[PDB]
């Protein structure tokens, strides 16, 4: 499914993402605009050859299994498919615990790149929420 901006910022709001770890609601939506382009079905495949999966891109090397990541860990208990769902509710559990995990957002390269230090409330501006 490829979500429009404000559909997914509801979404998310409605997950308790909004101001989760003290990352504002115009922050997920940015990074997921920028890792994902929206869509859920995203893959991408990385140099050591984990793969990342899904709206936010997440990575087999350490939060999911994929069974073709060889040495990794499956720290949100899930197969990567899972990730890739027309319901965010899977990526959105895992990414709690990604965002708790120390680093916050800079888990995200895409979000350090492209989203930190702008004005990232322009991502839900004109969304009812
Ligand atoms: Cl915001
Ligand atoms: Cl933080």
């Amino acid at each position: 499914k490829v979500f429009g901006r404000c559909e997914l910022a509801a979404a998310m709001k409605r997950h308790g993402l909004d101001n989760y770890r003290g990352y504002s609601l115009g922050n997920w939506v940015c990074a997921a605009k920028f890792e994902s382009n929206f869509n859920t079905q995203a893959t991408n495949r990385n140099t050591d050859g984990s793969t990342d999966y899904g709206i936010l891109q997440i990575n087999s090397r350490w939060w999911c299994n994929d069974g073709r990541t060889p040495g990794s860990r499956n720290l949100c208990n899930i197969p990567c498919s899972a990730l890739l769902s027309s319901d965010i509710t899977a990526s959105v559990n895992c990414a709690k615990k990604i965002v708790s995990d120390g680093n916050g957002m800079n888990a995200w390269v895409a979000w350090r790149n492209r989203c930190k230090g702008t004005d990232v409330q322009a991502w839900i501006r004109g969304c009812r929420l």
